[PDB]
């Protein structure tokens, strides 16, 4: 297998009904490389469609510093491999667990750090006319801090008329509902709501009427004091009306983010 020939796996980093993961080391050129192997779908399927939605997808999502850079893909056994930038501080959603046990969180200017960063990835994604659709934390990898946005797996056509919708604790209303129009602005939601985690926030709820308040624009409760600016910001990013949130650009020229 080229796998074993061309990489020492040194490590499984993350486990899946889908994939794993494991961190290698490339034998010839000596980095570290993420790569995911997943069972190769069935030839034609809406699902082998998908799976290369995210192959086509970053690879020509390669230029930002705050997108988890490509390396290859290839296909071998009944297995999809692809090989991507090794972030060594793990998720962002871990991080968030370790501060949960802690309970020192995400400081303002952190949180700023973090909400600036990730907005540059989805206004350069954005800007390719393709919507990342699956923000969250674990979707967040961590590498001076770097943040960058991965696991391209929901990633479509900003006018796509059918998608595939991402973790239902980010999900905003109007993608449930197969509203279309504004589908950047599902990102700019699902933004906020990942640096809500980061602030301190107990976990999101998947459904009941918690979620629903939410999606009504009320930030759930973050256990430290915010600036009145940035609450405010967080808080515009999950209007219940996409048009009222402001575009990934409108995000990072912010003056609360300046
Ligand atoms: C599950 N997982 C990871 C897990 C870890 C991680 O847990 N590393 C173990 C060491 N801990 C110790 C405390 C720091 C992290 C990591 O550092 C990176 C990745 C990681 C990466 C990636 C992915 C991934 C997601 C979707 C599709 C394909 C990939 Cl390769 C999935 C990944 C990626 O693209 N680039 C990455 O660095
Ligand atoms: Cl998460």
């Amino acid at each position: 297998s080229r796998y074993t020939t061309e990489f020492h796996e040194l490590e499984k980093i993350g486990s899946g009904e889908f994939g794993s993961v494991f961190k290698c080391v490339k034998r010839l050129d000596g980095c570290i490389y993420a790569i995911k192997r997943s069972k190769k779908p069935l030839a034609g399927s809406v699902d082998e469609q998908n799976a290369l939605r995210e192959v086509y997808a970053h690879a020509v999502l390669g230029q930002h510093s705050h997108v988890v850079r490509y390396f290859s893909a290839w296909a071998e056994d009944d297995h999809m491999l692809i090989q991507n930038e090794y972030c060594n501080g793990g998720s962002l959603a871990d991080a968030i667990s370790e501060n949960y046990r802690i309970m020192s969180y995400f400081k303002e200017a952190e949180l700023k750090d973090l909400l600036l960063q990730v907005g540059r990835g989805l206004r350069y994604i954005h800007s390719m006319s393709l919507v990342h659709m699956d923000i969250k934390p674990s979707n967040i990898f961590i590498s001076k801090v770097m943040f960058k946005i991965g696991d391209l797996g929901h990633v479509t056509r900003i006018s796509s008329p059918q998608v595939e919708e991402g973790d239902s604790r980010f999900l905003a209303n109007e993608v449930l509902q197969e509203n279309y129009t504004h589908l950047p602005k599902a990102d700019i939601f699902a933004l906020a709501l990942t640096v809500v985690c980061a602030a301190g926030a107990e976990p999101l709820p998947r459904n009941g009427d918690q979620w629903h308040e939410i999606r009504q624009g009320r930030l759930p409760r973050i256990p430290q004091v915010l600036s009145q600016e940035f609450t405010e910001l967080l808080k515009v990013m999950i209007h219940p009306d996409p048009e009222r949130r402001p575009s990934a650009m409108a995000l990072v020229k912010h003056s609360v983010l300046l």
